[PDB]
């Protein structure tokens, strides 16, 4: 019986200028034409999200709960985590990270400047000596682009982001970075979804589905997960971390950061005004992904035991949960789900949209995607993940008409490379401009699982072949449903139908060819689909000579992480 937030009256303010509408770049229209369906959320709607996230939490724990928890601790107690030298942690800080309120900035932290490392050290020392005073935090409204869908009641309010000053953030890395990158995997084995690259996630889903006599799966959408995480949920997370073999110093920091940061604390807007008090999960700390995954898995697994799902498998990614089990008859299934929801609700994690049993894999949506099918060169059946490309496109359009620090279009191209909307529209549309500006060599930033990475377009082919396999360049005969969903979308937004992109693709693939080197290996593999005479595509050598290690290991959303 504790509120997720208390508010003072202070508005959530923006620090910069917030553009809500698409500018009208002549280039933007080379992609999307109905630029009035595209929109970005601003701190103008923050008060609506505030109502949504502010609620009371009732939570009753039980035997199933305690049994699973105990099993988790057991596995946790077999993990050993080290600390991180100020230096080591400083390197994990993104070049563009928010500057500290204490004189220095991101580059100063990255460049191990003196003033910075001195504050970072005073902060660390303060964590060891004071284990009670609530650390201060800032609450900003996020600004993400979407498309207008009248079927949902128009537009959606901006999401909130709550984070601590850069000093603290670098400490968090020193104390927990190694833990949140190892504890998760060790406690929930194969259920931990961040250990998989696209090719592996698909493989884990299909295999698990096909491994059931009469498969039955569902996705469980939790209404505002972060807001439901109770203080006991966070102290429980801590007790799990504490199971690891930690340095007496790392233990004091972890305990101190839990009591002072994670379990809640006060918030101020950009103007330094007292905004409110948080008593639920902070969206912008390092343990956000690890914490949500651990806690989402804990409750879910215990609910499976109250509902009696038969031989079930779970795949968790933060607050995103998908469950596949053995069917017990459509009616018994519907009922096992209602008890599942009832158990979850008791664990302080009610849902938004109530879960619904599904019997067709390709009709399940987890991590905003679904399995679909296509065929490789030798006409073999190949599975891959995809989604409605509306948002992806509406954003790929906004990022063409306004410069953005991190661009999703490159993340989508990588993660959804085998899809047809990514290959015929994204690759085509972008490698296009990266020629009308000669930037095939210029590295660009993008996020994956939260971690930030610097990637060069000219390396996409090797990368893709690594996450999706070589088939991803020769997939044909896509399922009609999919082909149709994309086409339907393109018509909605105003994006030239697939045929137009086929033409553009042949062209682009050309200027890229009559440019040889690497720009021609991209036009060769990334566009072998826009030419009748299809050249033979074989294993890329420079595809092995690349370690994508850090990539798919753990999740770091809101963790202010930068991988190099
Ligand atoms: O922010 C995150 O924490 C985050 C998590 C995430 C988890 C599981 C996924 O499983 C899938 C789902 C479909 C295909 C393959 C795989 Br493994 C995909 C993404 N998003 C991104 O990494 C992304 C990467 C790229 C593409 C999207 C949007 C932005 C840019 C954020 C997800
Ligand atoms: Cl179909």
């Amino acid at each position: 019986m504790s509120m997720s937030y208390t508010w003072t009256g202070a508005l959530i303010t923006p620090c910069a200028a917030e553009e809500s509408k698409l500018p009208i770049n002549a280039l933007s229209n080379s992609l999307l034409r109905h630029h009035n369906l595209v929109y970005s959320t601003t701190s103008r709607s923050a008060s609506l999200r505030q109502k949504k996230v502010t609620f009371d939490r009732l939570q009753v724990l039980d035997d199933h709960y305690r049994d699973v928890l105990k099993e988790m601790k057991a596995k946790a107690s077999t993990v050993k985590a080290k600390l991180l030298s100020v230096e080591e942690a400083c390197k994990l800080t993104p070049p563009h990270s928010a500057k500290s309120k204490f004189g220095y900035g991101a580059k100063d932290v990255r460049s191990l400047s003196s003033r910075a490392v001195n504050h970072i050290r005073s902060v660390w020392k303060d964590l060891l000596e004071d284990t009670d005073t609530p650390i201060q935090t800032t609450i900003m409204a996020k600004n993400e682009v979407f498309c207008v869908q009248p079927e949902k009641g128009g537009r959606k309010p901006a999401r909130l982001i709550v984070f601590p000053d850069l000093g603290v953030r670098v400490c968090e890395k020193m104390a927990l970075y190694d833990v949140v990158s190892t504890l998760p995997q060790a406690v929930m084995g194969s259920s931990y979804g961040f250990q998989y690259s696209p090719k592996q996630r698909v493989e884990f889903l299909v295999n698990t589905w096909k491994a059931k006599k009469c498969p039955m799966g569902f996705s469980y959408d939790t209404r505002c997960f972060d807001s439901t995480v109770t203080e006991n949920d966070i102290r429980v997370e801590e007790s799990i971390y504490q199971c690891c073999d930690l340095a007496p110093e790392a233990r004091q920091a972890i305990r101190s950061l839990t009591e002072r940061l994670y379990v809640g604390g006060p918030m101020t807007n950009s103007k330094g005004q007292n905004c409110g008090y948080r008593r639920c999960r902070a969206s912008g700390v390092l343990t956000t992904s690890c914490g949500n995954t651990l806690t989402c898995y804990l409750k879910a697994a215990a609910a499976c035991r109250a509902a009696k799902l038969q031989d079930c498998t779970m795949l968790v990614n933060g607050d995103d949960l998908v469950v596949i089990c053995e069917s017990a008859g459509t009616q018994e299934d519907a009922a096992s789900l209602r008890v599942f929801t009832e158990a979850m609700t008791r664990y302080s994690a009610p849902p938004g949209d109530p879960p619904q049993p599904e019997y067709d894999l390709e009709l399940i949506t987890s991590c905003s995607s679904n399995v679909s099918v296509a065929h490789d060169a030798s006409g073999k059946r190949v599975y891959y993940l995809t989604r409605d490309p509306t948002v992806p496109l509406a954003r790929a359009a906004w990022e063409t008409a306004r410069h953005t620090p991190v661009n999703s279009w490159l993340g989508n191209i990588i993660m959804y490379a085998p899809t047809l909307w990514a290959r015929m529209i994204l690759m085509t549309h972008f490698f296009s401009i990266l020629l009308a500006q000669e930037q095939l060599e210029k590295a660009l930033d993008c996020q994956i699982y939260g971690a930030c990475y610097s990637i060069e377009p000219l390396d996409l082919p090797q990368i893709i072949e690594r996450l999706h396999g070589l088939s991803a360049f020769s997939l044909h005969s896509y399922s009609p449903g999919e082909i149709n969903r994309v086409a339907s979308c393109l018509r909605k937004l105003g994006v030239p139908p697939l045929r137009v992109w086929r033409h553009r693709a042949r062209s682009v693939r050309a200027k890229l060819l009559s440019q040889g080197g690497r720009a021609a290996i991209c036009g060769k593999y990334l566009f072998n689909w826009a030419v009748r005479t299809k050249l033979k595509l074989t294993p890329i050598p420079a595809a092995s000579r690349l370690l994508l290690s850090g990539w798919f290991v753990a999740g770091y959303s809101g963790g202010d992480i930068y991988h190099s």
